[PDB]
């Protein structure tokens, strides 16, 4: 089997991107928000705190034939901005792109944090990462892809990210028209379960290439590029009056910048960002200090190549017994 369904960017910055979910029988469709970093499969619910949801699409477990109560089993999780959310479990039938897996765990929320809920276009999250994250307690659950796998034509799904616009996700097959030249294949490790690999190198514009390992997670659910504290300040160096703001958060720089490009190493291929994808604009509405893509890593504790870097390239993960990342250019 094989599934295909459209992503599309949440806002006109590309914060994060949402693709529509088949739940239960019949079907409810919900816009979740599909996370390489997490392995959670959770979703607003006629169980969560009636002040906590505004404007999301919920799922009703009991407008389902096919749910099921999953008795015992309860999941809370944090993420790295700080947001959480946390409920009970059912199992039901869920289908992205026309592809079904039945049995899914399905985590409803009883509770979520502000971010969540001052966020309207986003209905929950589809995690990716390995099933070795969920948090569904006591008896673990699998991912979506997890559970796909074997039914799968190959095991691998892709991700095809759009810059300020549409995208794909396929599940089980690699389209070969949707990228350029070919696919650079990179090692994999899951020992903190996520899609852990070893970049070759950066260039800022049209810089030299430094040929330097940076480890870091692919990560669908993070918006930014987040790398160690020395490539992202030679990178800002390029742009004139950027500079790091303690009290925004990160660096910004002046609106009326032309950004560099920056680019990063796949084994002996490179991956261009264009300057423009490093733009996420004002602020605060009517600034004109501009918030920028790449950001400092120190204290989080891990390099993740977010949107940013991963919406320039075709990539694949690769969830065969050993499993691998490939990117491609597109």
């Amino acid at each position: 089997s094989t599934g295909s369904a459209t992503t599309t960017p949440i806002d006109s910055l590309d914060d994060a991107y949402i693709t529509p979910v088949q739940i239960g029988t019949p079907a409810q469709t919900l816009n979740l928000d599909f996370d390489t970093g997490s392995s959670d499969l959770w979703v607003f619910s006629s169980e969560t705190t009636a002040s906590e949801v505004d404007g999301q699409t919920i799922y009703t477990p009991s407008k389902s034939t096919t749910a099921k109560l999953l008795s015992g089993a309860t999941w809370s999780i944090s993420y790295g901005d700080g947001s959480s959310s946390s409920g009970d479990v059912y199992t039901d039938t869920v289908s992205v792109g026309g592809l079904t897996v039945t049995g899914q765990a399905v985590e409803s929320a009883k509770k979520v944090s502000s971010s969540f809920t001052e966020d309207s276009t986003i209905d929950g999250l589809l995690g990716l990462a390995f099933s070795t994250l969920n948090t569904v307690s006591p008896t673990q659950q699998k991912t979506f892809f997890d559970n796909a796998k074997a039914s799968l034509d190959s095991p691998v799904f892709t991700a095809d990210l759009g810059y300020h616009a549409p995208g794909t996700y396929n599940f089980g097959f690699i389209d070969t028209t949707a990228y350029t030249g070919s696919i650079t294949y990179t090692a994999v490790s899951t020992k903190q379960g996520f899609w852990e690999w070893t970049s070759t190198g950066y260039a800022v514009g049209s810089g030299t290439f430094k040929s330097t390992s940076i480890d870091g997670i692919a990560d669908t659910g993070t918006t930014l590029l987040y790398l160690p504290a020395t490539v992202v300040s030679a990178y800002w160096a390029q742009v004139s009056g950027a500079k790091s703001s303690s009290s925004v958060g990160g660096y910004v720089f002046p609106c009326s910048a032309t950004l560099p490009s920056f680019t990063f190493g796949v084994g002996s291929a490179r991956i261009v960002i264009p300057g423009d994808y490093i733009d996420f604009g004002p602020i605060s509405t009517g600034s004109s200090s501009c918030f920028g893509g790449i950001q400092s890593s120190a204290g989080i504790g891990i390099n993740i190549f977010g949107d940013v870097a991963l919406k320039a390239a075709f990539v694949v993960f690769n969830g065969a017994t050993t499993p691998t990342l490939g990117f491609a250019s597109k």
